[PDB]
């Protein structure tokens, strides 16, 4: 039941050394930014090389990474994972191949 995609307070080099670990492109994880505190992060696998996205707040409270926006940061994962979270590569979010 709970999200296998919520990290936390991980260093944003953490995330990565993680994420260079994912075999499968989309693979990632949220976040919560040591350099803007109270501020999320996303954090995706693409080659080897892994993408950051910031997730920036509208006047009400609401998540987004570009224009579509959400109640929610489970929403707005949710979304991303049929739209791409990049401009300039098809990227979909998928849920990370945990450790048993
Ligand atoms: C290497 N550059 C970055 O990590 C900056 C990120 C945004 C970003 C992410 C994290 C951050 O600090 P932290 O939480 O400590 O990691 C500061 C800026 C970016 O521009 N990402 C790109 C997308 C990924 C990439 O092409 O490398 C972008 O165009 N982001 C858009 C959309 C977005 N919501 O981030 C933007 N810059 O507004
Ligand atoms: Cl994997
Ligand atoms: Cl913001
Ligand atoms: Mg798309």
């Amino acid at each position: 039941k709970p999200h296998p995609w919520f990290f936390g307070k991980i260093p944003r080099a953490k995330a990565e050394e993680m994420l260079s670990k994912q075999r499968h492109d989309g693979a990632f994880l949220i976040r919560e930014s040591e350099s803007a505190p109270g501020d999320f992060s996303l954090s995706v696998k693409f080659g080897n090389d892994v993408q950051h996205f910031k997730v920036l707040r509208d006047g009400a409270g609401k998540y987004f990474l570009w224009v579509v926006k959400f109640n929610s940061l489970n929403e707005l994962v949710d979304y991303h994972r049929s739209t791409s979270v990049s401009r300039n590569q098809q990227i979909f979010l998928r849920d990370i191949e945990q450790v048993p």
